[PDB]
């Protein structure tokens, strides 16, 4: 006698004609009203000049081909209806390097002022700029885009829908303990000509992701702690023996094994240059530059050598304090030969007393450039951290 | 004359009108009625944040749409029928990094009360936290959750169907030597709301998995076998010698390119820090500092140094004492000379006995400093074998 | 005039009614009758506890709602009809990483007696366990499983089609020179329930998979025959020298090397130990013991030291030996002098006589257990090679 | 009373017979107009020789069967009908490795003259070829083709719709601080014929990519810096000495692995050749020919050797010059004979003498070789740039 | 009045009933007619024992539905329809990995005999056996496979369509400069048969594809050019010293790193052994008994050891030659005990004159055993290339 409410649904699916676009006077444009939530972000490869997300999406645009009266139809104010016979249009994120495998859910909301409203999940791996001037702390600045494709700027009307203060801090839905953290979005609205009598809608997204270094400051502070006491064990030390040489090649080389773990563990890309490890190898030319004075320094405490030092070498002194600063007989013979060669003997000693007070000084004016290059490093850092802090 | 039993499935599907939310009453909601269990769980790369998985999912909702009776239809109480005709909702797993490889089996079961069945099989590969504080003993603790996507908390009701005491304890059905096992998991109900008026239903599974670390302990605990072995012959050996650290130098580059061995066969993550491998590094931080004592020592047995021992390093010892603790003329003269030159001669051997008994006292304080640090290490790890014993 | 024979197919796919079951009696289950055979196997990647392999199948089941006649239909005794406009059931492999890309072939027979034929090439990559106690020689067992997923036992009988003992030798159609070679397979029926008045059905085909190491011989048993010319270059010189000291270390550090060489190249899993790399580690113990033992041999040849010979290195021997087993009075002062400073002078030889004689017993007494231990992983490796030779 | 504007998308759509080739004449050609707009190139792996980029694509062809006219339809000129409806060509990208991951956007236009414009956005991972000959400045030149795949000469026209001028310069749309960036386009018009009369069509786009070495030329100049720092730490050494060589072998094996570190962070192809490379591995050629010069030399100064400088090396000397440039007895003679032994004791220096001024000549003249080997390599580094510079 | 030719093709496509196997008469077979070729060939990883291809196929088979006359049908003698409603038999390659990414291009010809074409981009990756006992020059041989899965072999008929000696040579269509080239092809027809009365078509394409070491002769044959070069300083400096000894220690571990980069640069499979590194091995183990006759002269200049050259030594030499070839008295008494002292410390020196001329000529004989053996490798290299010369 008295059917179900699905008679109802047709109704509603009588004669909707899907494929044309759904308005009554074609010169006013339709209106999608649309709005984007984080729920959690995959990580970053950052190779690639790419980055994941996952997000939730919600939209709703006016159809209009569809009305419902609240009388006699059982209040049905709210009911879904599949997404595979109604209009749905084009809004696609850009420059992808490919679609995400998102699902199809094919369910889509019909109430009775026409408009029909969707929510969908969906994640999206795309190319975008990371600046990687400083390396523990990054600004991973990007911008998103959504526009539609096929549509024009009178086909389809772009709407954000809500207030931007509640959009600049929506932090009730996020992971705990993640390597990233967003901190503000930016919601604008633009648009872009190709060329003339032809103009598009554009909506862009600007996302802040952040990443704290807590693995990486006690990680990455701890070897130049390491390079403090490779310092300061270079400081104590006479540098006329050759045991600080043969044990500062094995440290060099124990110091660049130890340093090619730290940068094949965390290596960077072919556009941008890390400074940190610029400056390593930096300290790396530099300890080359102190091993070629320290080899000078094993070349001076030999014998032969044919130096000048009084013609330029007292002119760069005072540069330096300028700016910087019968057999009895054949007895008798015998023994005073003896005595001869004995004092030769001893006269070995008296060759290399000259060399030893020059490059002593030499060495502790590099050294002293050293100390000035490793607290201008420190500056350096102190600085950024408070470039950092001042957010 | 007479058909067969088809003609019964026309009677099942003559006026379906798939795409309808199915209910005789609207306000009144559907109720889908689920359960899981996992078959056997796959491999973990754990270094993307993420887990895979593969499990049977089963699921039951009353349709309504469609009545049987047991008379004169040949008793055909549960008959299959396909799922591409029928409606179905959308139960969604969530956070995850791609939609599983998941075949369509189009085949449910309809009855005489009018609910319809459906078993399926799914593997899902989701990003979830996983704690490293302790690398061997893992606690893997992770949560996985279901929901109605496009319908709210008075569209569809969720159901967990069975006592969750034989929930908790469901091991029939697990694949043995597996590297990772399961010990409870833990059905619970939540809701989450994004704004106002608008409640979603949410229902979550918790899982506990564990793996065994049988591999990792004959593995691990061995190169702290040959740290003692390296601290033991360490021991013997007089420190005034340059043997030890010709030895020593080779011993850290072997014991380096061993522990990099080690860790990159196992790697960690950016977000955890693996206090096994901090330790390591700590050794090394020490054995660095025991390396500047040693060229220390080897600075120590030189002739030549202006170090002061009166003024403070007396007080340094009274501190540790406190808290811690004619021809014949011719002749005669030149025989003389000689034996003045042999005087010299052995003159060299007293300025280096003076320094050999200090060194030796501070290379056995600094000893029992390390030993104090490996035997605080075993007392941790004692610990923490006996923290995870307690389970 | 005289239509074609495809109204004949008209005749076949007149009122069919795709998706019923189709059967006359609703309680007499439908049989299935099912066979695999194995084209060629593609590689075991084993670190994922995976392996994959690409098969031919073959089954048939009687559909029952298509009757033909050999009178007046032209002799079409075997016809094809596309697969997607008939009944198919779902029988598909478990434990499954991801679902083989297979292609679709819509094409299946139909005969006089109605039952209908499928052929499919289908591949699949599985996770299974696999023992790697001795890495050579691999056992490689494993097991497939097909099941009627959505139906029960009184549903869908299964049926294997041929005679077990020409399914046990089907070695007629391999591919020569593969890496992997199968021996023998094992078809049987089980059942598996869940829960009570629930039972579902299930076929298993057990397989053996074989590979020969006839790369790993080579060079594998090569790296042993250098074991065995650096223990015998160990063998002929002195211990208390320390020219075998220096080329002892940089030994083990290209042992080390050539090793970690031979195991980054092959490494195994976390599950499993291979116990030729655990005889490795346990002879670079040995070797760390020994070089213990070189370095206090090392120490044994310096003047000062104060060990005891007398209360318990006796006991130990006794222990070993029962278990194991005017002027010219100047003149003469001055030259009785010089001769007693020369007497001081070959004094310094006496010194070090007594040490020599005791760490070479040692030292033999070490390599004799070294000796034993090589024996014993010789007599290990002939009894593992007799092991696998018995099949 | 008045229905709405879709009945006209019905007379759009009533007989539109789907799926045939749409012409009024058979033998007139249609015409598809096709244009290409690079938005931005993704990143170039080069090892497969493919290069991936992602390109925006406009398309329009006459489809003749639609004629709409501007009155009495309420003026739609431009509408969007579904793809999947209509008639589509097939204008397919070639040698390509997979094709890309783009969406359906099953939206296009129809207008009053008849014609469907299309737009779509595509990814292309392609096999094309590139230059290493010099690998900081890369030339990267490659072509794309597009080609009517089913279609002959006489069934689809390709029209490339826009003046070459601005096709030339097209940089209003392209990406900041990318990696590589683009220079100039050029499109022209071929044909291929496999076999005789047959005629296809087919349209090629040449692509001019570039990248510039801003972090390569820092990074790779500064090794060539390392080259010179101890090229000029090999001159003020005296070659007679071993410690330049103990010097040189670490030397040789830490460049050896700072160059391995530079080229396993950069490889190249099996194709091409890398000459940067190339004349490092030259320069570790030259250093172990100069050790081999080295070890003469540790040789040369030794005592025992038969070489011959008077019959051939004079020669050789001369061919540089010409081309390149009672009791008292007893004490007496015992004494005497002490005399003796201290004469043959500093007898022993006077044989080295001869040796040491040949060998420092050969070595100047090496080093005069590398010199000019160096210095050339200069004036090829400093032509390519030049070369590079004139573009 | 006058429509146009698409209601033709509704003549075309009024009852075709698709998915009937098209004949007149059934036991008559239909012929298919197929044609490959090769547009550019994609890189083999060679790992997997894998090959990836692509390849454009050419088919047709007569479909004998379809019957067009020239008159009044507007002279449309070749027109295009999709193949998604009209009957396409199923020709697919065996032991491929994955099915290629393939498009779709639903457009196929119709003519009036009835007969339709196909043309079809498609590419494969599939396992294939690959030669690896020689590594620079490789035989690559291969073999494609296609057959009817689900017909027989009075089911499709195979057409080859082409006289095979235009088949053996198609060079007009491939890509310069690249890696691999090919040179001939070959077709044949078989038959395979599992089991009796059961006989299916097949259809086979033999492949030679070739690669030129270009780039692997320079990079292989200078390391050969090295081990000459370390051979003849190996050759000038006398074996008694310990310098080079200390040199070649350091020599074989560089030579172990070079050739383990140039060995993970290119790895081998886990089936084949290439020659060329088990020459490497065989070097280094002849360059580690080359060690170990040097350790055996660095014992030799001892002065300690119990040695037998009487008994046996002599029988060794013997074969060789054979098969291969008051105070005066006070003052006296001390100054011959002067003397007899410095007797004594010159008597040292005769000790170590009688080692000196054995090893050297042992070094001689196994220089001469090495140097037989490169010269053999060098006719083997000759001989390979002089093999690889004749094709
Ligand atoms: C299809 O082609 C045939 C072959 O040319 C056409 O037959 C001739 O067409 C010419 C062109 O006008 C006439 O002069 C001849 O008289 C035709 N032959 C005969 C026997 O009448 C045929 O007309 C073409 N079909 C159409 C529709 O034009
Ligand atoms: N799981 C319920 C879906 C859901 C809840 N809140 C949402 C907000 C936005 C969105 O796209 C989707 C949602
Ligand atoms: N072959 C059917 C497997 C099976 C048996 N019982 C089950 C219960 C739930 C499920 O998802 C699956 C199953
Ligand atoms: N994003 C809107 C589509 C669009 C704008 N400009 C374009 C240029 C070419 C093209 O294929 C497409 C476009
Ligand atoms: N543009 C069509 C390419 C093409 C030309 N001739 C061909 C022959 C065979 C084939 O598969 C393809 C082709
Ligand atoms: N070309 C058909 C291959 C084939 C021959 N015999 C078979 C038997 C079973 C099967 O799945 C496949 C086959």
């Amino acid at each position: 006698t008295q059917p179900a409410l699905l008679r109802l649904s047709d109704h509603l699916l009588a004669n909707y004609k899907k494929g044309v676009r759904p308005v009554r006077d074609w010169r006013k444009p339709t209106t999608v009203s649309i709005d984007v939530i984080m729920y959690a972000i995959l990580n970053v490869d950052e190779k690639n000049q790419v980055l994941t997300t996952y997000i939730w999406y919600r939209q709703y645009w006016t159809d209009e081909f569809l009305q419902w009266t609240p009388e006699d139809f059982d209040n049905v104010t709210k009911l879904s209806i599949p997404t595979d016979s109604i209009w749905v249009p084009d809004i696609l994120i850009n420059e992808f390097v490919d679609v995400g495998k998102s699902p199809n859910i094919p369910y889509v909301y019909v109430h009775h002022r026409g408009e029909v409203q969707n929510y969908k999940p969906l994640q999206l791996v795309t190319a975008c700029s990371l600046d990687i001037y400083n390396f523990p702390f990054d600004v991973q600045n990007c911008s998103l885009t959504f526009t539609s494709w096929l549509h024009t700027i009178q086909d389809i009307n772009i709407t954000l829908w809500r207030s931007p203060e509640e959009v600049r801090s929506d932090k009730s839905i996020f992971i705990n303990q993640g390597e990233w953290e967003l901190l503000e979005v930016f919601p604008q609205f633009k648009e872009f000509s190709i060329d003339i009598s032809n103009s598009y809608a554009e909506m862009k997204f600007y996302v802040i992701i952040r990443r704290r270094p807590l693995f990486y400051a006690v990680s990455l502070l701890l070897p130049s702690i390491f390079l403090m006491v490779v310092d300061i064990v270079g400081f104590c030390l006479p540098p006329d023996s050759g045991e600080r040489v043969s044990f500062k090649i094995t440290l060099l080389l124990g110091y660049s094994v130890f340093l090619i773990i730290v940068s094949d563990t965390l290596p960077a890309t072919a556009i941008g240059t890390p400074l940190i490890g610029v400056y390593f190898v930096v300290c790396m030319a530099l300890l080359v530059i102190s091993l070629a004075e320290t080899i000078f320094i094993v070349r001076l405490v030999h014998k032969q050598d044919l130096q000048r030092p009084v013609p330029d070498w007292l002119r760069h002194l005072v540069l330096d304090r300028i700016a910087w600063i019968l057999a009895v007989r054949g007895l008798l013979q015998e023994l005073s030969s003896i005595r001869h060669f004995l004092e030769k003997r001893d006269e070995m000693r008296e060759v290399a007393r000259d060399w030893l007070r020059v490059g002593y000084v030499l060495d502790r004016l590099l050294f002293r450039i050293y100390l000035l290059a490793v607290l201008a490093y420190s500056i350096t850092l102190v600085t950024l951290w408070s470039i950092w802090h001042y957010s």
